């Protein structure tokens, strides 16, 4: 048998089997209800006109364990063909994931699904891990939340641990926003999915927002064409840069929240001196938000201006970061000495979900 790594994401979940290269299954995070009375995943956004979209992960903490229940098991069933009972299964959840929260997960996993065994995991620390880390910083910033999570000797910092609610969804709708004002209109759902492909292609990070705009202003050279699916050719010019500026200036979409570059400056100033320096050589990146082009050479700049100019700062951003964190788990989940750190079925029977406490 072999065991299940689910990446409970606000946005898209991803499914796979420990071991394994990548996910096996990544697919939107959405529960549909008016031939069934409930869809998960993209089927569900196909025939939402017909019928009522729940968000139940948004802002990367679970609010709804029915609709929750339903995505679990179109995960298991409809995804990946297996059978819950026979492989463990390791859940991710979002840094300062209450208690209450993980023990649901927990009673539902052994409970509504009756796995053999099961583990919930920091998203943030896997990623980490992935890197080949158990110390650095991480900035996860996916679709409905961002965090940054300092780490150490393989364990997170609650205390210093920063959540931003901004993220992917919101540079959608900002991108969506500042093309309709361009001259085009992207308003529909349907132009929603369209622009977020936009942004994923041809979107980066200015390493000087400043100078950009002006080059932007006046010549051509940052301006790209994107054909839309009916064939009608649009250009975009600085709009590319400044959707994904938001991150560092978050009142552009009317945040007073401070920049991604602050939170992870501020991250680290919670944390003891002695590990500080070990951070600022360490930040890794994760989740899909950060796959901008130059954001990791943004960073570089920005946390310098913000750090002790004797201080050693490397910004690691790997290639495959968009599944940063289910690897992290398909590798913790790969380790021999992990094996005794599964709450087990029995070790549930004997404890119930309060078991959670002493072994996650
Ligand atoms: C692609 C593989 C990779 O990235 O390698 C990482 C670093 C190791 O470097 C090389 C190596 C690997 C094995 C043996 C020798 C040398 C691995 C090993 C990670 O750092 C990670 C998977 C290690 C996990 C731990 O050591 C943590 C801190 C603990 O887990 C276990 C198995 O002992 C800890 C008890 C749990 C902490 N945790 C999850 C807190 O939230
Ligand atoms: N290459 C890319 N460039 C910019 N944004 C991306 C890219 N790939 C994915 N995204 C965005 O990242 C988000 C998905 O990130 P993910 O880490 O899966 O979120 P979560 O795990 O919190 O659900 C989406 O909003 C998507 O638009
Ligand atoms: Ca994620």
């Amino acid at each position: 048998t072999t065991a299940l790594v689910c990446d409970n994401g606000s946005g898209l979940v991803k499914a796979g089997f420990a071991g394994d290269d990548a996910p096996r299954a990544v697919f939107p995070s959405i529960v549909g209800r008016p031939q069934k009375d409930s869809y998960v995943g993209d089927e569900a956004q196909s025939k939402r006109g017909i019928l009522t979209l729940k968000y139940p992960i948004e802002h990367g903490i679970i609010t709804n364990w029915d609709d929750m229940e339903k995505i679990w098991h179109h995960t298991f069933y409809n995804e990946l063909r297996v059978a819950p009972e026979e492989h463990p299964t390791l859940l991710t959840e979002a840094p300062l994931n209450p208690k209450a929260n993980r023990e649901k997960m927990t009673q539902i996993m052994f409970e509504t699904f009756n796995v053999p065994a099961m583990y919930v995991a920091i998203q943030a620390v896997l990623s980490l891990y992935a890197s080949g880390r158990t110390t650095g910083i991480v900035l996860d910033s996916g679709d409905g939340v961002t965090h940054n999570v300092p780490i150490y000797e393989g364990y997170a910092l609650p205390h210093a641990i920063m959540r931003l609610d901004l993220a992917g969804r919101d540079l959608t709708d900002y991108l969506m926003k500042i093309l309709t004002e361009r001259g085009y209109s992207f308003v529909t759902t349907a132009e929603r999915e369209i622009v977020r492909d936009i942004k994923e292609k041809l979107c980066y990070v200015a390493l000087d927002f400043e100078n950009e705009m002006a080059t932007a202003a006046s010549s051509s050279s940052l301006e790209k064409s994107y054909e839309l699916p009916d064939g009608q050719v649009i250009t975009i010019g600085n709009e590319r840069f400044r959707c994904p500026e938001t991150l560092f200036q978050p009142s552009f979409i009317g945040m007073e929240s401070a920049g991604i570059h602050e939170t992870t400056y501020n991250s680290i100033m919670k944390c003891d001196i002695d590990i500080r320096k070990d951070l600022y050589a360490n930040n890794v990146m994760s989740g899909g938000t950060t796959m901008y082009p130059g954001i990791a050479d943004r960073m570089q700049k920005e946390i310098t201006a913000l750090a002790p100019s004797t201080m050693k700062i490397k910004i690691i951003a790997p290639p495959e970061r968009k599944y940063s964190v289910w690897i992290g788990g398909s590798i913790l989940a790969s380790l021999s000495t992990f094996q005794q750190m599964w709450i087990t079925k029995q070790e549930y029977d004997e404890a119930g979900p309060s078991i959670v406490h002493r072994k996650c």
